[PDB]
């Protein structure tokens, strides 16, 4: 960890808490995701759900039975642009880009404040 991650979207929206705004929002934004996504941010929400289902079926993560929710990366965050460092290994390496790709995304998307606790029946 999350912890991670949540330091990415910040790097790229300084003024959010992604713990408490990018929590609990659309179909995908949060734990689990289903159906179709409600907006561009619940789409970006999707991919990045795809992106870690994508890296436990990694032979590089299968080892290191990895968990992506688990996965330990390093990464730098200068002027709120994101780098990935070289040291990660492949599995890192394959989550801190889920990471990164997300960050980005949710900093070009609208944000719709009708979607947040959504009711996942609209799901
Ligand atoms: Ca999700």
């Amino acid at each position: 960890x999350l912890w991670q991650f949540n330091g990415m979207i910040k790097c790229k929206i300084p003024s959010s808490e992604p713990l408490l705004d990018f929590n609990n929002y659309g179909c995908y934004c949060g734990l689990g995701g289903s159906g179709t996504p409600v907006d561009d941010l619940d789409r970006c929400c999707q991919t990045h759900d795809n992106c870690y289902k994508q890296a436990k079926k990694l032979d590089s993560c299968k080892v290191l039975v990895d968990n992506p929710y688990t996965n330990n990366y390093s990464y730098s965050c200068s002027n709120n642009e994101i780098t990935c460092s070289s040291e990660n290994n492949a599995c890192e390496a394959f989550i801190c880009n889920c990471d990164r790709n997300a960050a980005i995304c949710f900093s070009k998307v609208p944000y719709n404040k009708e979607h947040k606790n959504l009711d996942k029946k609209n799901c």
